[PDB]
Parts: structure tokens; C-alpha cells; sequence
């Protein structure tokens, strides 16, 4: 009963990474050891468990930094960050154990799942 | 070289609603005449040309009331707003041209000419 707009959801993301790249009503800062990234919550609790389970709560959803533990690897972190913001993930050989641990502790079941048949095609 | 995800976006649009029916984030009220509307800033921007406009310029973006001219028919908004976050668009006979109207106010191009299409298909 209703039209649906098959390329939409691709649309809007792209618009949202477009405001993540002009900084436009980003509302938090990732501190990730020497690496900041700033982002919007409510996309990072789209995507991720660990993120939905910080801001859900009262107690810290107004927080506008949060420091991940410093034994994340910075790049992983931004594979997954662009995969949020893109829907793209770069798997490669030379990195797929350091995405993988960090989706992980990211609670992104899926691309962990992703991982684990990236594994098996190797 | 990149693994697509090709129902991430999808998903992720799933996710912004549920928090817009939970009231999570929600930054702004849109006043259409008796209603009211939350929403994500950050949503509308990504679907309206109106509230990209608004809401870059840095004089507006902090903004958590806007109200449309009481001309615009509230069904038309509603039906618009549930579009930006599920990417269906509700068109009958019994509404075309109110939303037809109300999605020109809104600066919803590809919308507009789906309702012209529409049209045609009559
Ligand atoms: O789904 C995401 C974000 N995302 C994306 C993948 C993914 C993942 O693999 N795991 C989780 N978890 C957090 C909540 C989970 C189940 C749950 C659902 C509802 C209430 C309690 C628990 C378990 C772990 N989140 C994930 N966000 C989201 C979820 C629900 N409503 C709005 C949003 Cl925005
Ligand atoms: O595209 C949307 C939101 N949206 C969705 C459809 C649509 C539409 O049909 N028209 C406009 N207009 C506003 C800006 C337009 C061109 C422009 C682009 C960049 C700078 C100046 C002008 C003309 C009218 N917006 C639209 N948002 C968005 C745009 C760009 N960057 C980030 C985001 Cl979030």
C-alpha cells in the first residue's frame, strides 16, 4: 500500500557522513589513545551494542566524550567508524584480526560474523 | 576492494525511528498548526532541502522549535516525516496532492516527482 524508495537508506547515510565530514551536529568525541573522532551518538548506537548500551542510559547519554579502552587499535576503530557512516567494510588480509577484535568489543555481531567467513575464505 | 553491506543502510534508518519512537536524541519539535513532531536534526537534514537549510546555517541550527507556516497540512508532514525514517511513502489517491504540496514546502525533490509520476499512473 505504500511506494518504496529502494536507494533512500543508502541516501540518507550518505548525507550523514557528509555532515560527520563538515562536523555539522556531531555531539560526541571518541578519544581512541592519540586519535579523536567526532561522530553523532545516534548513528553509533545504530550500529554498534556498545554504544546503544552507553547512550541508552540516562546516565550517559549526555556524556560528549567517551575514552575507549587504549588497547584499541586506532585503525580498526576507523574501518568500523566509516563502515557505520558508509555501509563499506575494508577487509583486509593485513588487518582482518584487528577489525575483527574491535567489532567485537564494539558488540557489531554481524560484521564480527563477516569476519569469521572472511577467515574461512582465506 | 571493500566488502558491501548492502542492508546496513536499511537498518541503520530501522534504528534512528526506534529511537525517534523511544524519544532518544530527539534534538528539535516541529509545531505543524495542533501538532507537534520530534525528530533528529541531524534525520531531516539528511531528507529535507527546508531543514538542511535551516539547520547548516549557524544561526538557526540550535533551534529546538521550528514551526511551519500553519498552512502546511499536518497528514502531509506526518506521512513526509515517516517516509524520512522507513523510506515508504504513503500515496493515495485520497492524499496525492496534499503531500504533493507539502513535500514541495519541504524541498523533497525526488518526492515531489514521484508524486508527479504518480499523477501520470492516474
Ligand atoms: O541495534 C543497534 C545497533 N547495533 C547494530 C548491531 C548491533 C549488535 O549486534 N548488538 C547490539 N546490542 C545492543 C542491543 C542489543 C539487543 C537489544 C535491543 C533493544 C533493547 C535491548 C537490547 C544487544 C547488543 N546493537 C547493535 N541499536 C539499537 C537497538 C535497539 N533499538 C534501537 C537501536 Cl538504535
Ligand atoms: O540532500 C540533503 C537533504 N535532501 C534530500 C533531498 C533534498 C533536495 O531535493 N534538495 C535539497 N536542498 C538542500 C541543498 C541542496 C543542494 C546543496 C548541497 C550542498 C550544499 C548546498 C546546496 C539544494 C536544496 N536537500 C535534500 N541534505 C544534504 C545536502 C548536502 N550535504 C549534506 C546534507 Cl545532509
Amino acid at each position: 500500500s505504500q511506494i518504496q524508495f529502494t536507494r533512500h537508506a543508502s541516501d540518507v547515510l550518505l548525507n550523514l557522513n557528509r555532515l560527520r565530514s563538515r562536523d555539522i551536529l556531531t555531539d560526541v568525541v571518541i578519544v581512541v589513545s592519540r586519535e579523536q573522532f567526532r561522530a553523532h551518538k545516534t548513528v553509533l548506537m545504530a550500529c554498534s551494542g556498545l554504544f546503544y548500551s552507553i547512550f541508552t542510559d540516562q546516565l550517559k547519554r549526555n556524556l560528549s566524550v567517551i575514552n575507549l579502552d587504549p588497547e584499541i587499535n586506532p585503525e580498526g576503530f576507523n574501518i568500523l567508524l566509516d563502515f557505520m557512516y558508509t555501509s563499506r567494510l575494508n577487509l583486509r588480509e593485513g588487518n582482518i584480526m584487528a577489525v575483527m577484535a574491535t567489532a567485537m568489543y564494539l558488540q557489531m555481531e554481524h560484521v564480527v560474523d563477516t569476519c569469521r567467513k572472511f577467515i574461512k575464505a582465506s
